[PDB]
Formats: structure tokens, C-alpha cells, sequence
């Protein structure tokens, strides 16, 4: 059996060729605080957590000990599952002493030999963009800690960019906009529930307002207060704003003819930063390039990285 594993900052897949998304988990591990070591992985950690036994602690490692990866790929390995060969998505702007640090860690973990993909690229191909025509195609992969921009054209990647600017910093940015407009402190989980529920990159008519509670920064006492659509959509001006700047970088950098061909395909949104409301919208004004945004979001990286199993050579 070969798997493909999207290890991502705050939900990991695994994917088996045959049954497809077998896997869907937190990327969260659990460490005793005395023994310093990785009592639990992933849904087995939140169990853990869940059963509060104490002295346990929940991390997510996000962006990286080599023994901290290749515990949890030993988990995620051996839930999903003669030894299997892996392919292993990594950002784009991983260097080549972590790509082997991946690869010798899911090694470790139980791979016969394993494999990477850049994340851009595994987007693309769960997208079904056409990666292996000499068409240029483009995505914009947008998660939680990194957004990354990527041409591609006959299986490789023409030209390619990666800000970390993402789902997290829209959360920070509407943080500090709160922070600074009403003195007030809220927390990520009501940030991220801002965000999701009035979030816009644009055009927040008609999105609604939002009772939103956290720490006055005065008197340090709850405080409710009420936060619009626009304000968030103004909270998130810069990162947008940064978000259009790295599309527009990458196409500066992309030969004529592929970027012709992508004015004519459009810009393919994955990750779940790319449901942000208008997102696509403004990135299409700023570009002037269709933009859509991909079927299943949440899942491409992970389907592409199943798909690549069909084509391990090239990334062998
Ligand atoms: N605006 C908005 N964001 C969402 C929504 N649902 C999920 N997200 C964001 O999606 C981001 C993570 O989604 P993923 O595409 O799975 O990213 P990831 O794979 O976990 O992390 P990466 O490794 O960087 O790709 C988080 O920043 C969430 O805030 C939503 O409904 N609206």
C-alpha cells in the first residue's frame, strides 16, 4: 500500500490509493510535561486530552524536531494502514537538509522509501488543473501558516512564491485591529470565529455584525462588545493587499505564453484561507484573471498528494 500524508498546521489527512481520504485528524500531540515525551498523536491525543489524566500537554507543531515528525508519521502511518511507500506534501520553500529530514523521519516512522511534493503542486493536482499538459495553470494554495503561489506546466513547477501571510495572520490582523480600535483583547478561537462567520477580503455588504466578548485592556474584565463586517474587512485590508501582491509577483515572473494561458484558464483558490468571502473576487479585480475557487478545498492538497502516488517516478 502507498499513502499520501498532508501533515498540515492544524489538520493532518492520509490518504490510501484505493480507498482515497481514509484518514482525518488533528495535527496535535500530546507530551508528558515530567518525561518529556509523545504520549499521544492526533485523535488518540485529544482522547488523551479529552480524559484530562494530567501531566499530559497538547501541542501542535504547526511549522520541527526530527523525532516529534517521525513519531507522529509513525502514528498516522499505522492508523491508516508490506511496508507502505509515502509520499509526504511539504511547502514550497523547504530546503533540501529538511526535505531529507522528512524523508529520513517517515523513514523512520515505517515507510520503505518515502517521497515529497510540494504543496502547491499536490493543490494543483487535486484541483485537476491540467499539470501535465504544457498548458500553464496556476494556484493559489492558502492555509493556516502559509500561502503559497505556483505556475505549472508538463509536471513541474514554472515559477512559484510563499509569504506567510495566511488563515492564522487574518486571525491576528482582526485581533490587533480589535486591539487598537476598542482596547479590548480577544482570544484566536473568537478571532477565528470572527473571521469565519463577517471575514471578507471585500465588499462586506450585507455580511452582518457580530457580540463579540474578551478582556477589557483598562480594568482586565469581560467585556461584549458588537464588531461589523466592515471593520473586519478593513482588519484584513494589509493582508489581502499582501496576499494579491504575491499572485501578481508570480506572474510578473511567469513566461508570456503560460501567463497568457492563465488569463484564458483562470486562478484555481485552494486551502481553506481561500474561503475567506471575495477573496476570489478581489483577487480577479486586482489581476484581471478569472478566479474561482477549487470544488473541495480543504482536500486538494491531500487528493493531489494521493494522485502523485500514480506518478512517484518524477518525484523519485
Ligand atoms: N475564512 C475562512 N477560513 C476558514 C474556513 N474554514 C477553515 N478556514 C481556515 O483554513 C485554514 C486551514 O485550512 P487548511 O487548508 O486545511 O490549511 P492547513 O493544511 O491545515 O495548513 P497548511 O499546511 O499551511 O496548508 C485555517 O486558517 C482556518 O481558519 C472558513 O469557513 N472561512
Amino acid at each position: 500500500k502507498d499513502l499520501g500524508i498532508d501533515l498540515g498546521t492544524a489538520n493532518t489527512l492520509v490518504y490510501v490509493k484505493g480507498k482515497g481520504i481514509v484518514l482525518r485528524e488533528p495535527s496535535v500531540v500530546a507530551i508528558q510535561r515530567d518525561t518529556k515525551q509523545i504520549v499521544a498523536v492526533g485523535n488518540e491525543a485529544k482522547n488523551m486530552i479529552g480524559r484530562t489524566p494530567g501531566n499530559i500537554v497538547a501541542l501542535r507543531p504547526m511549522k520541527a524536531d526530527y523525532e516529534t515528525t517521525a513519531t507522529m508519521m509513525k502514528y498516522y502511518i499505522r492508523k491508516a494502514i508490506g511496508k507502505p511507500y509515502v509520499m509526504v506534501c511539504v511547502p514550497y520553500g523547504i530546503t533540501a537538509v529538511e526535505e531529507r529530514a522528512v524523508i529520513d523521519a517517515t523513514r523512520q516512522a515505517g515507510a520503505r522509501d518515502a517521497y515529497t511534493i510540494e504543496e502547491p503542486f499536490a493543490a494543483a493536482i487535486g484541483a485537476n488543473l491540467p499539470v501535465w499538459e504544457p498548458t500553464g495553470s496556476m494556484v493559489v494554495d492558502i492555509g493556516g501558516g502559509t500561502t503559497e503561489v505556483a505556475v505549472i506546466s508538463l509536471g513541474g513547477i514554472v515559477t512559484s512564491q510563499s509569504i506567510r501571510i495566511a488563515g492564522d495572520e487574518m486571525d491576528e490582523a482582526i485581533i490587533q485591529y480589535i486591539r487598537k480600535s476598542y482596547n479590548l483583547m480577544i482570544g484566536e478561537r473568537t478571532a477565528e470565529a470572527i473571521k469565519m462567520e463577517i471575514g471578507s477580503a471585500g465588499n462586506p455588504e450585507g455580511i452582518g455584525n457580530m457580540e463579540i466578548r474578551g478582556r477589557d485592556l483598562l480594568t482586565g474584565l469581560p467585556k461584549t462588545i458588537e464588531i461589523s463586517a466592515e471593520e473586519v474587512a478593513e482588519a484584513l485590508r494589509d493582508t489581502v493587499y499582501a496576499i494579491v501582491e504575491s499572485v501578481k509577483n508570480t506572474l510578473e515572473k511567469t513566461p508570456p505564453e503560460l501567463a497568457a494561458d492563465i488569463m484564458d484558464r483562470g486562478i484555481v483558490l485552494t486551502g481553506g484561507g481561500a474561503l475567506l468571502r471575495n477573496l476570489d473576487k478581489v483577487i480577479s479585480q486586482e489581476t484581471d484573471m478569472p478566479v474561482i475557487v477549487a470544488e473541495n478545498p480543504l482536500d486538494c492538497v491531500a487528493i493531489g498528494t494521493g494522485k502523485a502516488l500514480d506518478h512517484i517516478d518524477l518525484f523519485k
